[PDB]
């Protein structure tokens, strides 16, 4: 945060030096599913928090919870469960197909008992992330960061009308968005790297 | 507490649960989905008593493959991440002989000593670490297994001489087959899988 502490920096050095290797030996760029949840603004209840699943292949699955209401890991497992059921339909046509694994962060929620139970039932292996490490997640590193640009300076008076404005930031991509974000993951693993894990940017 | 010759915690934590939870079942599928058991080293270090400064302290590195490198520091020295850094490239070349695929590192990050000059080693020398949750020797092979041995072959042994406790150190690890190395790696999928069932507490 404020400040990385030696430890912190330790950690996301670790983490990234092994990733990028592990990816050179057995390419996994295109096994990942990542997710993260923002709160999107009626002006800027009164907010309402959206979640959104997807691969280098796309998007996968969002939804939105009621407004002012946060994730818990009993709703989590769920959405996990409705974002698998979207996922097997993606690969339905897939000639060569291998298992997921998940890029998350460590929020509490994400790293709770009834989510970790629905992970190993599914078969999903998780990816090491190391705390304080947004600048190493897609969601936030990439989609968030287009969606707050798209968002900057919109107003609505209704969850309707956010959701439809999250609607029209999905539906105003180019097909290749999300394989764009994942392919940037090796080269910030390397900034990592680089800065002995001090943040880079 | 003490486990495995380690100090744990006398009750884990319902996080520290989830974290033991979480990277077993990520191991055990990982080992599914990309085999790897067989590119695993592994590492530790153990205080041997003497005289019984009294006591050195020895690391020992070693694969499903067999022992790969140990050694012994001197009386009255502290490991520092400077020394264990020299101790990766040692273990490294002999590695590289005995190999005449890319290894993965299995060992507790948790020790001082893995501070930034053997992290930057491990990187230098394309040393991929495998994921670990805290407080975990039941995890840990040279703890659940090559220590376990060892600790039986100790017991009721005294040792006046330094070079004495180190000669038995070395008797009992160099006796040892391949195959008792091997055991020790190809155990790690049933007690994953332990931990899963365990809902990510302590089995044994
Ligand atoms: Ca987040």
């Amino acid at each position: 945060p404020h400040e990385l502490t030696e430890n912190q920096k330790n950690r996301r050095f670790e983490v990234s030096s092994s990733l990028i290797l592990r990816n050179h030996n057995e390419p996994f760029l295109d096994r990942i599913v990542t997710c993260d949840e923002k709160w999107i603004l009626y002006d800027n209840p009164k907010k309402v928090m959206v979640t959104i699943w997807w691969s280098a292949a796309g998007l996968i699955h969002y939804s939105f919870l009621n407004p002012g209401e946060t994730i818990t890991s009993e709703k989590y497992a769920q959405e996990i469960d409705e974002m698998n059921q979207k996922l097997q339909r993606l690969q339905l046509a897939l000639v060569r197909r291998k298992r997921p694994i998940l890029l998350h962060d460590n929020a509490r929620p994400h790293v709770a008992q009834p989510t970790l139970q629905k992970l190993n039932e599914l078969g999903y292996e998780v990816l090491p992330h190391p705390p304080y490490s947004p600048d190493l997640l897609p969601t936030n590193y990439h989609v968030f960061k287009h969606l707050n640009n798209f968002l900057q300076g919109k107003r609505f008076h209704n969850q309707q009308d956010a959701e439809n404005a999250f609607q029209e930031f999905v539906e105003s991509q180019s097909t290749d968005f999300y394989w764009t974000g994942i392919n940037q993951l090796i080269s910030r693993w390397q900034k990592c790297v680089d800065c002995n894990g001090s943040y880079f940017d």
